């Protein structure tokens, strides 16, 4: 007969509810599982009904794999879904947190931090809408962003995938929900989920909650704050992407006042699915229900039975599949999960799978292979380079001459500095592999082919990646550049007590502008001790981590635009003040949240 789900017409409800009633527990339990496409076969695909895949991050086909290889990736993984007896299409995920990050080629935009600095929701919204496209265009339909902690305490590993330590910047910035999505409809039911069709992607607003609000920065760690401090601060940006029909939330590692997020019953089913009224479908972090328990995995009947408890709706294992599903299985026949949870996991993994069309357009198109890395994207990666940039300094002395801008025409020039020329340090983590890299890891321009690109053909462009004092003294150079920073990092690997950029960074910086006018460029996922750069330098740029754009950079170095970018973050004077946050009693800042020196095009 007549099978109503199958059915593109009718309305959504309707369908959950129609295929919700023909499913075994085996089909049920397999939608609330999400594994590695490390681990991942037709068979297994098929035989346990999986719901969902993800690549973790560096998960990836090939080395330099094309859109077209990413494509037939996840194509023969959805033709393995859709021959099991109810066809339900698999959803696929990945961190595509600034830009389609993991693809090789693909359009780098910059870290949040550096998009908290432009204050431009609108930018944000068309980074989103530019994001999905090149999400799209590797047949992939879900997007783990965007991150909506509230960093407190730049320590933390993650502190540049947060957009400010002020939660107001961090909502207006959840306009990155409706670029990947789509906007929602006119009359639009907040917290129902959204998705406008096969050119754009399921967003995840990530961590729930108080991610950014741990003991010292210490990621995945306590977040100690009374009720009404985690409403004002951790919460009100959710209430927005609840506005803005996010179709997923993500569970944090973090716990809040001891208890795990998640297992926490109260947040996750009383709060967020209760009281904000969310729809779509949760989900755990990484192996965030093993890590419940210390040691973590020690008792995972005990993570199953928590975690399901407590309210999520997809399991993201990666690996351990069978395990996952043999426990949730057992713990279903005895009575310790009831059916009616179950049956809620699955309507909500059901609801935003048909409101985004999968059901519908289960299989990738090959005519948006070509959107990555596409110029426009680029054009605009390079827009957002720019306006995230915060200039700190600009002149030795309120006398000086302002260094800034450069002109482009000059005898013979300095570039110098270990982030002067080196993709994968501007890009910082997130980048081709998990924790990023080192060097041309990707299709970008980095800071150093940016200058030689600016400037007029008579200017001679010199790079040293670490002058001696003597070189640069001896050189006849007009003026210098030097780029110096942070390495990539990503998670617990960032968490750091110092907040000391590594050497050789500040002695490059010393050499070069002993000898010679120098403007500075700091790369960095976060504020790191700067007196001593700034003691040295004539100009000095927080450029944050720009991504593959580097001409962002030169574009503001050469006065092509004028420099508007303001910190979205405290900049503290010492390690020793930390958390010290705008708003605090005690508020002594080297430079205050929204200080940034300004200069005019040429
Ligand atoms: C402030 O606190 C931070 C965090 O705790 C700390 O930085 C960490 O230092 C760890 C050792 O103390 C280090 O762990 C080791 O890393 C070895 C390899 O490290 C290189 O490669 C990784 C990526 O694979 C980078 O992340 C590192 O920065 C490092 O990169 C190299 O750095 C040199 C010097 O600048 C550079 O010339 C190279 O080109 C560059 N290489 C690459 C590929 O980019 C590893 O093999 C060891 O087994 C060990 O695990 C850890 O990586 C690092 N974390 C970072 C930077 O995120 C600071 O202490 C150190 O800084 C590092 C760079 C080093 O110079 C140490 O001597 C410093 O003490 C702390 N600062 C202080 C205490 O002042
Ligand atoms: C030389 O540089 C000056 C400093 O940047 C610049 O003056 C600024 O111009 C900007 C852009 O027009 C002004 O921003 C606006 O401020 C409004 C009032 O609050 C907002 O409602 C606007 O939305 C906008 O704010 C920006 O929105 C985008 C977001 O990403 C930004 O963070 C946010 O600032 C800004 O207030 C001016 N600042 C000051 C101190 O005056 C000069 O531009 C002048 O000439 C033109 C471009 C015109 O816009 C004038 O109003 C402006 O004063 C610039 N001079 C020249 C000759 O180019
Ligand atoms: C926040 O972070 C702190 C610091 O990492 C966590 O405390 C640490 O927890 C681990 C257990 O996961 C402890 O390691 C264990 O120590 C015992 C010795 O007592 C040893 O026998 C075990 O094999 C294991 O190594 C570690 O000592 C401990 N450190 C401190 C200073 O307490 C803490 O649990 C984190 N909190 C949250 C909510 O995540
Ligand atoms: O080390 C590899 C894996 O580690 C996980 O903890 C990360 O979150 C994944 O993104 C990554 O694929
Ligand atoms: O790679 C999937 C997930 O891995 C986790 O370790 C990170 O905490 C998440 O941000 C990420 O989306």
């Amino acid at each position: 007969d007549y099978v109503l789900y199958k059915d593109a017409t009718k309305p959504v409800e309707d369908r959950v509810a129609d295929l919700l009633g023909r499913m075994t527990l085996a089909e049920k339990i397999g939608q609330m599982t999400q594994i590695e496409r490390l681990v991942a076969t037709p068979d297994v695909l098929r035989d346990n009904f999986i719901g969902s895949l993800l690549s973790g991050g560096g998960s990836v086909p090939r080395k330099g794999a094309t859109a077209k290889e990413w494509q037939d990736m996840v194509d023969g993984f959805q033709k393995a879904c859709m021959s099991t007896r109810l066809g339900i299409p698999m959803i696929y995920g990945i961190d595509a947190v600034h830009g389609q990050n993991n693809v090789y080629g693909a359009t780098i935009f910059p870290h949040n931090v550096g998009l908290g600095a432009t204050r431009d929701p609108y930018l944000v919204k068309r980074i989103g809408e530019a994001t999905a496209l090149e999400v799209r265009a590797t047949g992939i339909q879900y997007a783990f962003a965007p991150c909506i902690a509230v960093c407190r305490d730049p320590r933390w590993g993650r502190c540049y995938e947060s957009y400010s330590e002020d939660r107001r910047i961090v909502q207006s910035m959840t306009e990155l929900i409706p670029g990947l999505q789509g906007d929602v409809p006119k009359d639009f039911t907040s917290g129902m989920p959204f998705v406008a069709g096969k050119n754009k992607v399921a967003a995840c607003a990530k961590h729930f909650v108080g991610d950014g609000g741990t003991v010292d920065g210490i990621n995945e760690n306590n977040t100690i704050i009374n009720r009404e401090g985690l409403m004002n601060i951790h919460m009100p940006a959710y209430k927005n992407a609840m506005d803005k029909g996010v179709s997923t939330v993500m569970i944090s590692y973090s716990s809040w006042n001891g208890v795990k997020m998640h297992a926490n019953q109260d947040l996750v089913t009383g709060y967020l699915k209760d009281t904000l009224k969310f729809k779509g479908f949760v989900i755990s972090d990484w192996e965030g229900i093993d890590r419940i328990t210390t040691p973590a995995g020690s008792d995972y009947s005990y993570s199953v039975k928590a975690s399901i408890l407590a309210g999520l709706d997809m399991i993201m294992v990666p690996n351990k599949y069978q395990q996952f599903i043999s426990i949730l299985t057992g713990h279903v026949n005895g009575g310790v999960i009831p059916m009616s949870r179950i049956d809620d996991a699955v309507t909500r993994i059901l609801r935003v799978k048909f409101t985004m069309g999968l059901f519908e357009n289960p299989y990738a198109d090959p005519a948006m292979a070509e959107q990555l890395g596409k110029q426009e994207h680029r054009d605009l990666a390079r827009e957002a380079a720019r306006k995230s940039l915060v200039l700190l300094k600009n002149g030795k002395t309120s006398t000086d001459a302002p260094l800034l801008p450069l002109p482009k025409k000059a005898p013979k020039i300095l570039v110098a500095g270990s982030h002067a020329d080196n993709l994968g340090y501007q890009c910082g983590g997130w980048t081709i592999e998990w924790q990023g890299d080192t060097g041309r890891t990707t299709v970008g321009t980095t800071i150093l082919e940016a200058v030689k690109a600016a400037v007029d053909p008579s200017t001679v462009v010199v790079f040293a990646e670490n002058p001696d004092a003597e070189f640069v003294k001896s050189g006849g150079f007009s003026y210098a550049i030097v780029a110096v920073g942070e390495h990539p990092y990503t998670e617990t690997k960032g968490d750091n007590l110092n907040l000391t950029i590594p050497e050789p960074g500040l002695s490059t910086v010393q050499a070069v502008c002993g000898g010679v006018r120098c403007a500075t460029v700091l790369i960095s996922g976060r504020p790191v001790v700067v007196q001593p750069l700034l003691a040295a330098s004539d100009a000095l740029v927080a450029a944050w981590l720009p991504g593959s754009e580097g001409q962002g950079v030169t574009d503001a170095l050469f006065g092509d635009f004028g420099f508007t970018g303001r910190l979205p973050r405290t900049w503290f004077k010492s390690v020793d003040q930390l958390p010290m946050n705008v708003g605090d009693a005690h508020y002594d800042p080297l430079f205050r949240l929204g200080y940034g020196l300004t200069t005019n095009a040429t």
